[PDB]
């Protein structure tokens, strides 16, 4: 078949984007979670100073609640960077005249963001600092109440998320495809777009196959979390905006604030 | 310090493919290519799209006006490929390289036009013709408007003869302008273009020794370059809002908008 010939390829190709532009993958992650050094497990105010200081490891400290969440920021934006650099290395994506571009990075980073996240995370705790920490769910639920809601919707969706089982490299494909989501607020060469993610969920469509044999009704649940995950990300700017406007003290990031505008 | 200027010039020469060189030798009439076909009334502009040099070709003047779009489109692509070729600018997030692009491609567009022009025509198609000012005022005025500021302009930046490698420094200097409004990182941009400037001085002594008073020439050029997009984004305003027949291309759409 002409399409299931320049597609398993085109498959590993982003596969091969992926693992050379993510400075953390689920594989490596968990291996951490089940099978080298004990992550510093975050709980209190102690591991967390701890952890900080030089155990494990900025705005003007403020309080923990707020420094956590400035510690989110930063992820964001070093995952951001990873994400141009991976959405770089697709070839038909770099095509795309420069602002195309953007505002697909613009409204898909935090999509993306959160399906990465699971990656790094278990019903208990995700990692931090490459894997050399770990900040309890527990610790992160006692933060103040503002910040302390953003967190935990994440969560509720690592796990159920993290049920399906998904590689690396369904992984690479799943990332593709909320990059390139033709029905992106203000994009220009719509049709373009449209047919590169047809490309991808195709890729994707048959990689699933091979990759999970088996398997039951597993890519139209991954429609459904792309679904799902466009929506927790509404869910989430929306309690940002909330926290841009209560929390007149604590402060967002150059690149969160241009995400936000519009 | 000059592996900036050697990295910009090889980063300038690489990325467009119509550099002064090719272009100034094509006029000189010299010998190592070939005579470049007039292109003067409908007939020869008909004749260089038939074979010896798109919407629905609706009429003359609009025809020309939808070749110059088509032709900022190849230079906005060559000036992204460009800007990027510079380390320090790709460093940048992807919205700030925009914003940087989207505010100084015309200004960069302008200044190179005049790199393939001279009083009676420029060099079009890769230098296979040559269309003539004349021929080109002669459009309806709402789109000999545009035209002639830019000849203006051309050939009063000629008489500084500048040559290839300066150009390279040039396009850089306006690319990199934390002067454009929305920039998320000024001071990282401000920062490049102070080297960029820097770097320009000492090439501009070493290459045209005897020249007094060129680095602070530029400058100005720069500013003036400024001007001249200002109007011309006016004027192009001006026609989106009246030729509503015409049709303008999306790129060019994104670039003006609040303009
Ligand atoms: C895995 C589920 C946890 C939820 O994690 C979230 C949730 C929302 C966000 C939103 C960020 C900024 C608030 C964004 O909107 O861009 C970031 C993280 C990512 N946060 C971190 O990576 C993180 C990093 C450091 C610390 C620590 F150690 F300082 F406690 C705690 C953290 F949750
Ligand atoms: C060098 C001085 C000439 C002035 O050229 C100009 C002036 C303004 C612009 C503005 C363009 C679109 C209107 C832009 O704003 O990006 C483009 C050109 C570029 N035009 C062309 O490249 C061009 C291309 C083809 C033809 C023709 F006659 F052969 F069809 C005529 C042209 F001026
Ligand atoms: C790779 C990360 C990219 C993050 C991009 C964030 C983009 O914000 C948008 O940048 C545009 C210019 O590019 C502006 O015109 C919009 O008003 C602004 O909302
Ligand atoms: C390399 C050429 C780049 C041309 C870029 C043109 C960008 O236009 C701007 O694109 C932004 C999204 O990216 C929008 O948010 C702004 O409203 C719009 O004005």
């Amino acid at each position: 078949m002409p399409q299931v010939a320049d597609l398993k390829a085109f498959s590993k190709h982003i596969y091969n984007a992926y693992l050379k532009n993510f400075n953390m993958t689920k594989k490596k992650a968990r291996s951490i979670l089940t099978g080298h050094t004990a992550p510093f497990v975050i709980h209190d105010i102690e591991t967390l100073w701890q952890a900080e200081k030089g155990l494990v490891w900025l705005p003007p400290y403020k309080e923990i609640s707020v420094h956590v969440f400035y510690r989110c920021q930063c992820t964001t934006v070093e995952t951001v960077r990873e994400l141009t650099e991976f959405a770089k290395s697709i070839p038909s994506f770099s095509s795309l005249f420069l602002n195309d571009q953007v505002t697909l990075l613009k409204y898909g980073v935090h999509e993306a963001i959160f399906a990465m996240l699971a990656s790094i995370v278990n019903k208990d705790g995700l990692l931090v600092a490459n894997g050399s920490g770990f900040v309890t769910r527990e610790f992160l639920r006692s933060l103040r109440k503002p910040f302390s809601d953003i967190i935990e919707p994440k969560f509720e969706f690592a796990v159920k998320f993290n049920a399906l089982e998904l590689d690396d490299s369904d992984l690479a494909l799943f990332i593709a495809a909320i990059i390139l989501c033709g029905d992106r607020p203000g994009l220009m060469n719509v049709p373009r777009v449209e047919a590169i993610q047809d490309t991808i969920l195709r890729a994707l469509e048959f990689h699933l196959q091979a990759n999970h044999p088996d398997a039951q009704y597993l890519f139209p649940k991954l429609l459904q979390k792309m679904a799902d995950l466009r929506q927790l990300v509404t869910e989430h700017a929306q309690m940002m905006q909330r926290i841009k406007k209560t929390e007149t003290e604590t402060s967002l990031h150059p690149l969160l604030q241009e995400i936000y505008k519009d």
